[PDB]
């Protein structure tokens, strides 16, 4: 089997991206965020506080024939940005683009974060990172992906986000269409249940590639691209009145500016952001200060390859039994 799903930003900055999700019988199509760096499949539903929904659609298991309260199980996670969600735990069957798992784990939310309320966009999370990072106690579950592997024509995923317009998550299929040149593959790491990998260097603009090894993982649901200091430090260098502010958060660099390229390794292939990827726009409304790209992951304990990274690719998540990453220009 195969699945093809369109994937939509769900902003003029794609801040994300959303992906239709069929949940139940009759289907309940919620749009979730489809996520590399975690593990979980949640969802607003008719559990969730009711002052915590915002505007989302809601998943409801009782008009659900298929679906299944799994008995005694809950589930609590914490997001790299501070957001978290927590709740109980039903079996129903899932399609995504065609490919229909029957008997996942869908993790229905009692509580959400403000940061969730507040996006009436993202209707819940679809977690493609390994299923050891699943939070479901006392009985782990399977993310989506791994509940279908078997399936799977070839047991891969890619992304294909777009830069301000629609992109795609495929299943079970590499489309040769896609992408431009070849596919470098480069080996993963599954010890820390993400897929985590080593670049081999970067450039900035069009200056000479430093070669230097960079371990970060691969993952969709985070927006920016976040590397070592040193890394980000060059970058910023490179555009007039950049600058780090502790008040802001991050690196902010004038509004006027013509931002350049950053390419970074993968074995001896490059993949090339342009430099219009890296600007996130005005830190507020009106605001000539603009909110950077690239920024630091000296706070964060990982370097961390986000959409700004991985939009400029094809990126192929192999899971076979020793699991790769893969990465073509497009």
């Amino acid at each position: 089997s195969t699945g093809s799903a369109t994937t939509t930003p769900i902003d003029s900055l794609d801040d994300a991206y959303i992906t239709p999700v069929q949940i139940g019988t009759p289907a309940q199509t919620l749009n979730l965020d489809f996520d590399t760096g975690s593990s979980d499949l949640w969802v607003f539903s008719s559990e969730t506080t009711a002052s915590e929904v915002d505007g989302q659609t809601i998943y409801t298991p009782s008009k659900s024939t298929t679906a299944k309260l799994l008995s005694g199980a809950t589930w609590s996670i914490s997001y790299g940005d501070g957001s978290s969600s927590s709740g109980d735990v039903y079996t129903d069957t899932v399609s995504v683009g065609g490919l229909t798992v029957t008997g996942q784990a869908v993790e229905s939310a009692k509580k959400v974060s403000s940061s969730f309320t507040e996006d009436s966009t993202i209707d819940g999370l679809l977690g493609l990172a390994f299923s050891t990072l699943n939070t479901v106690s006392p009985t782990q579950q399977k993310t989506f992906f791994d509940n279908a592997k078997a399936s799977l024509d070839s047991p891969v995923f890619t992304a294909d986000l777009g830069y301000h317009a629609p992109g795609t998550y495929n299943f079970g299929f590499i489309d040769t269409t896609a992408y431009t040149g070849s596919i470098t593959y480069t080996a993963v790491s599954t010890k820390q249940g993400f897929w985590e990998w080593t670049s081999t260097g970067y450039a900035v603009g069009s200056g000479t590639f430093k070669s230097t090894s960079i371990d970060g993982i691969a993952d969709t649901g985070t927006t920016l691209l976040y590397l070592p200091a040193t890394v980000v430090s060059a970058y910023w260098a490179q555009v007039s009145g950049a600058k780090s502010s502790s008040s802001v958060g991050g690196y902010v660099f004038p509004c006027s500016a013509t931002l350049p390229s950053f390419t970074f390794g993968v074995g001896s292939a490059r993949i090339v952001i342009p430099g219009d990827y890296i600007d996130f726009g005005p830190i507020s409304t009106g605001s000539s200060s603009c909110f950077g790209g690239i920024q630091s992951s000296a706070g964060i304990g990982i370097n961390i390859f986000g959409d700004v990274a991985l939009k400029a690719a094809f990126v192929v998540f192999n899971g076979a039994t020793t699991p790769t990453l893969g990465f073509a220009s497009k």
